[PDB]
């Protein structure tokens, strides 16, 4: 077959390159013929392209297996049938233990691999399906998405559509999350996205009216395919908008098939796809893992006998039409914080696409301003336009100013005569403005030819005309260097003659004295 | 001791309440009294208030383990050093298998237990603290923040701060998570949130500049705790906002305190924070599991020695005194999609907060406006202002429209002279607007006394006066009842005399034939 994409809705099916996998309630998934599996799966991905052998190195490829009892040409030959359909087969980068971790520089490499395998195969395009550990390794988040950007134009030169999708676990798909780079760079390259919705227990989203809507809950399942779904078409609740046309959404076929998120009650989803069209947004299909569970059995040996094509096909396959959402994106708007009176420019950071990935950045325009030389927020809004489409976005600019810091100016002791100098040892410092030492006046004077305490107030004048002030105060303590009398203890014993400070005099014992505070002893006592 | 609550930097150590916990990695960590605590943690969470018998009901309590050595006065009497030094004594609610799953209803004797328990111990205030199944079970995001509101109210009567804390695990602090519902309603009876930013692995953020930046990732420390600390004090990328003067970063103590999250390296933590104390945003403190970890001993039986007050003490109490951010909060204000023609208000579902929790909602105003009647987007503009600070926050609101469906209008097959009905069973609805059925044309006419094929045009006229159009086609082919001659068929053996219908007509086979088109035959041939 040539290269077969697929126009309308889409029931995906991925297919296990191997046999008698275990299910998470002891079931068993057996290898099957490409050509045995149910015609209204119009997708079927092929499970997985990994690396086989890190000896062969970092670029990944695809091995047959085969205990399948595939010949290599039989493999090619039921694929040219499915292609004879219309349906289409996808190869399936990664899966659990994919060990794909590349640096940058093997983009070329990886791109021929995947070029040599299609043409070989027959295959019809490119799931990305990476593993936990795999999304963020290494380079990956560089190199696969540049790779197919290789793949998806050298098709486009013969007229083909290399298809590309994706299956991230749904939870990767916020705002900020770790699938953020390959919806990003591949954006108008990809066909459709197929979240996983099931294999994340609790996790999940808040909705005000209901609550918190969990991918393990049986009795709002309606809800979560809803709101889950609304926030990524919508591109609300904190998720990266996946139009509504390009959103498949993915699902086990049974309870062996995955640990949680299997649909006990079909109608659940009947229900949330409808609400979905009744607000003008239909989605564009049903994806599962896996066509071998479909034809699976339980754990007492009982056939699950299609159940999942069975519930879903008909009801997809007789929808209307995908129709495209043409709304360009906008990229890079982050609210931001500058400092008081920096420059700071609006368009820096901020690029633009339209819905077929091509680079409209020039077209951006920006509507509000901010000044630099004002602390306070001030609010911007970005728009492009593109096919009678406009996105708007805006950008929160908050200007703030920060305190100079002084140093040096602790409480110090000096001796009488010394010379001292109020700014030894002394500055202050802005982040912006820099050195301030020269800003700071001294109120006050320290007398070192007499003993005592000298208070300093340091002031220091910042910002525009030096109209900002900031205060610190300094104890400056001159004390004699001259040896006297040692001070008077409560626990020593002194006699006639012997001489103490305390309180600031001096004291002589007239006689024997253990405990008696000079001073408090009258016209007649022991200090004098 | 009085209600101690904490005005400055914090640095807050757990401790457990058993003895011998052993670590991640093959370490121990001894119960220790509470005397024996570092002074420079100045908030000491007691750890845990759980479900100790479900047999007792389903509201949590505090029992002391005897194993402690501490009997229950003396436990009070260490609380009550602590709290002469100034320090605060915090009871935790939750932790591992904490069996907490209220019902409303519940607020009240939580609450009452609360208070009873921290009259008696002498207890300043309560860490939220819930493991993961415990965040959503049930009815506890409703009536634990009932009950602590209740709690709060309570000792302000009596002009004392009962503290609130949470120490929600980072991830669930996005924007729609499921720490959400204790972050809106305790707003502003909470005095500071520590999250732990430890065993979460892989999971991070999304960086323009850097790349993925993981929480396990020992070379960009530094930037995941500069830019997750960022990412709460402003709200910006995905996460709900934590002023900075309420961020209190949570650590392990050492590599046995938790499975991953501790910091290497220190200086990673103090550039982090200097870099955040330089855009005039200072964290508030650390938090840390545990004390008892930070005396505790590794797998080869050394001691910790304190190693982490060693690395922060210091650190976070030479910083100057947290200052307030006194912006206000807006709520509920999501992206929107309204039909056509339908009423939209744009206050219905938005409230207002100053930073003390008061309702502002009546102080909410809004720029820009919608026309419920043009498909098309329009974006609004909140904003509330109380204390000197203003909130603002934008709204898109995106008029669309449904077409109808027609039902009824499949291609159908009559018996000549029956009559006909071409609205017989045949309808069109809108969700807005109700049953078309009035607003359908019909072209073309059915002859049914004449055998044929007949194509009719459905029209439906929809919207504001009828302007807008949709098209259906329907066959209705009149077929006579009158029975006739057999097929031809290439495969049957005929007779003279034997009589056939094909392309049409009617012929008279004029000796043996097989597999003779009647037709084909000539002037002459066996068929005429
Ligand atoms: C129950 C089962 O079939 N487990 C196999 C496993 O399946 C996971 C798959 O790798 C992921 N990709 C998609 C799409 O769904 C994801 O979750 C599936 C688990 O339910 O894959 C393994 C190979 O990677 C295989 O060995 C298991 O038998
Ligand atoms: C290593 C260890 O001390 N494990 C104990 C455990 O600790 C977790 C704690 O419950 C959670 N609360 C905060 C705060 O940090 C969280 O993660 C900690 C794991 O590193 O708690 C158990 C009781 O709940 C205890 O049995 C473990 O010994
Ligand atoms: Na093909
Ligand atoms: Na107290």
């Amino acid at each position: 077959g040539t290269i077969t994409s697929q126009d309308d809705n889409v029931v995906v099916g991925y297919w296990h390159n191997w046999c008698d996998g275990r299910g998470y309630q002891g079931g068993n998934a057996p290898c099957v013929e490409l050509k045995t599996v149910n015609p209204q799966y119009n997708v079927v991905n092929i499970s997985f392209m990994k690396v086989y052998d890190i000896a062969e190195g970092r670029i990944p490829t695809f091995k047959l297996d085969p205990t399948i009892a595939l010949s290599e040409a039989e493999f090619i030959a039921q694929i040219d049938t499915l292609n004879s359909q219309g349906r289409s087969v996808l190869i399936a980068l990664g899966g659990a233990d994919a060990h794909i971790e590349l640096t940058r520089g093997d983009e070329d490499a990886l791109a021929a691999e995947i070029i040599r395998l299609t043409d070989l195969y027959g295959f019809d395009g490119l799931d990305i399906d990476l593993e936990q550990a795999a999304i963020t390794a290494k380079d990956n988040q560089f190199v696969i998405p540049a790779a197919l950007k290789m793949v998806k134009e050298h098709y486009r030169k013969t007229g083909d559509n290399f298809m590309i999708t994706m299956a991230p676990e749904f939870p990767y798909l916020t705002a900020n999350g770790a699938y953020t780079p390959y919806l990003t760079e591949l954006d108008g390259y990809y066909d459709f996205i197929n979240p996983q919705f099931y294999n994340q227990g609790g996790d999940g989203l808040w909705i005000e009216g209901v609550g918190w809507i969990a991918q393990n809950n049986d009795a709002l399942k309606e809800e979560f395919i809803y709101y889950i779904a609304d926030s990524l078409i919508n591109g609300t609740r904190n998720y990266h908008k996946i139009p509504h046309d390009k959103l498949v959404f993915g699902l086990p076929s049974n309870i062996d098939a995955a640990a949680t998120g299997y649909i006990q009650d079909p109608q659940d989803l009947y229900k949330a796809f409808d609400r979905l069209k009744a607000q003008g947004q239909p989605l564009r299909g049903v994806m599962t893992w896996s066509v071998n569970w479909d034809m699976g059995t339980d754990a007492a040996n009982n056939s699950y006998n299609q159940q999942f094509i069975k519930d879903y096909g008909n009801f997809i396959h007789n929808q209307l039409p995908p129709v495209t959402d043409m709304t360009p994106t906008l990229s890079g708007i982050v609210d931001t914080r500058v400092e008081l009176d920096s420059h700071f420019d609006p368009l820096i950071g901020i690029t633009a696409k339209d819905y077929q990935g091509n680079d409209i950045t020039a077209d951006v325009t920006v509507s509000g301003s901010v000044n630099t030389n004002q602390v306070g927020d001030y609010l911007l809004t970005y728009s492009v336009s593109s096919d009678d489409e406009t996105t708007n976005q805006p950008r929160k600019i908050t200007v703030y100013e920060i305190l100079p810091a002084f140093t040096g100016i602790t409480d110090t002791t000096v001796v009488i005569d010394s010379e001292f100098d109020p700014m030894q040892g002394v500055s202050a410092s802005h982040p912006t403005q820099g050195d301030l030492t020269a800003n700071i006046t001294v109120t006050g004077e320290v007398d070192t030819n007499v003993v005592g305490v000298y208070e300093l107030t340091y002031q220091l004048f910042y910002g525009q005309d030096n109209q900002q002030n900031m205060t610190d105060k300094r104890i400056v303590t001159v004390v004699t260097d001259a040896v006297s009398d040692d001070d008077w203890q409560v626990g020593s014993t002194y006699v006639k003659d012997d001489k103490v400070t305390h309180n600031g005099a001096t004291w002589t014992a007239q006689w024997w004295t253990k405990g008696e505070e000079p001073g408090t002893t009258g016209e007649w006592g022991v200090w004098r």
